[PDB]
């Protein structure tokens, strides 16, 4: 089905198990695909007629610099579950939350994250 | 199964909610998926086997650098039914529309966008 | 199942449609998805248990290298004929064949091209 | 289902067919994709209702920058079984590794490698 | 001499000429060199012995997001000037303020913008 | 001292010694540095004080996608005159003009180009 | 000038002043300019007329993951006088060291860091 | 003032002091800035007043693809040397030579090279 798409939004915020990085903080980077039909909007060009990426954004936005919690996949899951309780029309959303630089790994990567897939329920 | 693709296709252009957006304009990021069997013209060679890559550039082109429209959905929508219409050969299409940079967001993100399939009827 | 990966494989060749395409050439961009069964060699070590990608590589440069066509199609469809003829531990070949810089495309892309699948 | 992401993992080895690869040694790229379900974890927000990230890179690093082997082959096959060996929880793993410099080649190219799946099979 | 350095400095702010960019606002992008002696606190390891380049992004960003202007070139001689007013010892600053999305360019582009350099005056 | 910068600027053209390359054309990129005296427009913030970058793009955007040169030095050298000449406040101008992908070359660059410098 | 050139070089350390920095630590970056005459050993081939770059980067790597120091003017200032004490041949040293990601900075940059040239004596 | 730019150039050589590299060769990058009066040939479009870039390009690498050397800085200087005794218009040459791909380090760098200036 046709979808909402948010890449690479980048945040910083104070995730993190170790508990200096509650308190340092550090840069987060979200995709998050939203599965919507997109046809009736597509054809009315009206905006009521589909969801603002922007109040997905900013949903994103609020959690991911919201309250510290430890793990990625706690905030992956807040995504999820608001912006499908948020948005009824939404049927299902990817999120995939990372962190590019992650503490006490030496050498180079691209990123170390969560990949979580919801449905509707 | 097979498939022409056109990847990263940069355009100027006025679409937007916002009234000032359709005034100042700004940068669309386009891809295209036209999916299309193309062993025939991959035995023989000749371009009327196939669908000119740089035809449905030329027809995405002429879209997104149109008259303006409130949301990426209808101008994504647009092509795909366009391209449909022009090239029965092609069996299905895959649209993407995005804007890299989204008005009044004060953080970095890669883009934001729709993303459509749409096969023939 | 398993595959070996050839990704960003660079080529000058001199295919296209428009005749002075093909005297001049260009960069041709190359991705290729060999399916082949890795568990074996995975477990031995030894090289008689898998195929080479630098002969996937020789094979392909060869062939985009090799006497113009004025197709993408044309030249992706030899890649994948001539991959799973060359070598039989070959059960899929996935080839992706673009032009980064199309001619007379007077604005910026990333590129434009083919993505053909092929089983045995 | 969910699944925990290490992408572009970079990490110098000595693998290789030819002498020189195992005396001078090269980069090696890795993506690993852990098929392991996180909604538990999501809920408690607690670290062991989860596999720590940080845990499979080092077992990552560990095998490629360990004991030279011939091809890429063996070492993506050590990394999937050690890591579903030293991880119950997880339910399978896909393992890229590649080379971004082949030695010999006179082009330019982005890698060249291969890509497993593999599970706890009988 | 030495210098702190920022580079790449992202910041979203609404300058312009043209009445739409006023209210939709856009990046920007900030180079900053500050010419200041720092072998003393590279002897002294000790951050009053030098000025923070934190102290020099905030008054920065907060040029660039602060009250809208006409011109880069107004801009960056507020940064230039602010930053020479605010730190004494610093003898010389660069200010590079660019705009990597310019309105109206149908072609793509890394960026327009002003380069200027200012030694204390006073 | 001060100067307005124009950078990485993309423009389709149809430039080259071979004829095939003035046929299909292809990318050229510009950089463009014009020394001017930034300080005035920088106190009254009166885009009349100051020269628009807007302006110098234009004029090397007519002259890179206009009538076809055999040289980048010769399409540089327009540049440069065309921007002194339109704008004696200018003290000096620095144009690069370059290619990304140039014809024949199989191994990879970034690019091939001219980098002048004209006062007055 | 003829000079020896080490670009982007990616250590691993724990510099800094915050308690966080220090526990957690993070990337650096450096690029050293170490200006000495060249044309004897381009003319020689002889790498006792030169100064190899792999000891240079040794020294850094060394600095960069050693001992912490509370600021990035201290490190460089550090490996300018090392290099420049350890190999006489070197005439003056450029060192830039950088942090590309800054603790408590929300939005995006390149990097903060410090720019030192030192010569002999 | 004005120059003749190769940025970004990637060869494939055997130049090192370890036996392997010699053995097994490395890709290389180099950089060449050729000072030139270029505007004679900016008014006169025509290549016989200038010096061509493909021709320096071929130049060089011939020498990084050639009989290995022990250093950079001998290839560098090769290099500066061939250039100012094949065309005599250069008045002075800057050579940058660098290895992305330093065997044995392990910690990610862009580069380690030389970086000369040669004057006629
Ligand atoms: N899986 C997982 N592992 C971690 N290790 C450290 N932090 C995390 C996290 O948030 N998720
Ligand atoms: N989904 C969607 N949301 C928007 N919010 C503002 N503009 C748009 C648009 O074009 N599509
Ligand atoms: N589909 C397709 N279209 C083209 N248009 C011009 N050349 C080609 C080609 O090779 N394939
Ligand atoms: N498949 C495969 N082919 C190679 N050719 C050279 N080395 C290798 C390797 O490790 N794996
Ligand atoms: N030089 C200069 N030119 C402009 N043209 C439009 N806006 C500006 C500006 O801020 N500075
Ligand atoms: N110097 C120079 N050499 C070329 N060789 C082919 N075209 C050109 C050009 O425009 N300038
Ligand atoms: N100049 C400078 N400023 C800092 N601010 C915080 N840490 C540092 C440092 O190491 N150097
Ligand atoms: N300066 C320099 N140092 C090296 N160290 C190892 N090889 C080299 C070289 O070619 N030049």
């Amino acid at each position: 089905g046709d979808k909402l798409i948010l890449k690479g939004l980048k945040f910083y915020g104070f995730h993190g198990a170790i508990a200096e990085e509650r308190t340092l903080g550090q840069m987060f980077l979200v995709d998050i695909d939203a599965w919507v039909s997109l046809k009736k909007a597509g054809e009315s060009d009206n905006l009521e007629d589909t969801i603002s990426y922007v109040d997905i954004f900013s949903l994103a936005k609020e959690i991911v610099e919201g309250s510290p919690r430890n793990l990625l996949e706690t905030v992956a899951e807040l995504i999820a579950s608001k912006t499908l309780e948020k948005f009824h029309q939404i049927n299902a959303v990817r999120v995939k939350l990372s962190k590019p630089n992650v503490a006490l790994i030496k050498s180079t990567i691209d990123y170390l994250g969560v990949d979580i897939f919801r449905q509707r329920n």
